[PDB]
């Protein structure tokens, strides 16, 4: 795992997050849930909680993307950058963009939704990109039929808990 | 990607560099650009950005120089050995120097200072020869035209954010 302890995690264990915009790919449900296994994917081996916002600035402000859209990392068309994300702070750190040029979909016939939003909120935490080939931060899209067997590898467990500890459990 | 051996980089984020000398060459004015291109491609990429200095030492003294120069390699002559330079540290750490025996150019027709500048500036931050043929690390320079294109390849990247990190605004590229 890649982390930089320079770079500051975040201060707190509770963190807010807000879904700004809908992919016309997907039904608003599918999006939700996607975001929200996402979540639990770092929930579960830490002590992080997190909890919905509709208005204001959530910690991690999520939305989806096309070509230039407000920030200095314009997204390049079909393929290639899926997402990208901001390691913790304020403001645009913590944030997760999606491309929408990208079609997102819930299984593996297009870019799975919750593989690539789990990998983004991994950056959200302050999780860079893994040297380790089965880990859910090596920055690869692998079109992983088997969704069904997805599980966190230990080096993405090892990379965020020596952040944020372990489960309190 | 390679690194020094045992890892040295530098501890501040923010570096000095003082252009010592000018190449018969080329105008002052194109050392300058080339030079600050060149340290441009890592600034993008890495928390680090730098200063320039003109009297004092800076943490990277950049120079031309020929045959013996006051260090443990002296240049070559016309080819061979373009340029060479030092891992982070103090004193001739962090230096930069340049064959003027090499034809010195803004474009491809002689030696691109731009480029090899760029890959100078990498083994100032700590980058090694990269085993990657596509990697501006790679140790060899090439018949490349098109500058335009220009761009640190992955593997340069990942060898210089393994390093420093990204820029703390960026996302990892
Ligand atoms: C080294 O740069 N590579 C990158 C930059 C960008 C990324 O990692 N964003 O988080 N891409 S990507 O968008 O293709 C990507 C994104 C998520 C992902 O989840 C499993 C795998 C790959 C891969
Ligand atoms: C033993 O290493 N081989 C070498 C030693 C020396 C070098 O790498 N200086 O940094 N050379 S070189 O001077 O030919 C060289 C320098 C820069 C470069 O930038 C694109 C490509 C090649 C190639
Ligand atoms: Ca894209
Ligand atoms: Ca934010
Ligand atoms: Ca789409
Ligand atoms: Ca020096
Ligand atoms: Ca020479
Ligand atoms: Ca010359
Ligand atoms: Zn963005
Ligand atoms: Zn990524
Ligand atoms: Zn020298
Ligand atoms: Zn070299």
């Amino acid at each position: 795992f890649r982390t930089f302890p320079g770079i500051p995690k975040w201060r707190k264990t509770h963190l807010t997050y807000r879904i700004v915009n809908y992919t016309p790919d997907l039904p608003k449900d599918a999006v939700d849930s996607a975001v929200e296994k996402a979540l639990k994917v770092w929930e579960e081996v830490t002590p992080l909680t997190f909890s919905r916002l509709y208005e204001g600035e959530a910690d991690i402000m999520i939305s989806f993307a096309v070509r230039e859209h407000g920030d200095f990392y314009p997204f390049d068309g079909p393929g290639n950058v899926l997402a990208h994300a901001y390691a913790p702070g304020p403001g645009i750190n913590g944030d997760a963009h999606f491309d929408d040029d990208e079609q997102w979909t819930k299984d593996t016939t297009g870019t799975n939704l919750f593989l690539v939003a789990a990998h983004e909120i991994g950056h959200s935490l302050g999780l860079f990109h893994s040297a380790n080939t089965e880990a859910l931060m090596y920055p690869l899209y692998h079109s992983l039929t088997d969704l069904t067997r997805f599980r966190l590898s230990q080096d993405d467990i090892n990379g965020i808990q020596s952040l944020y500890g372990p489960p309190p459990d």
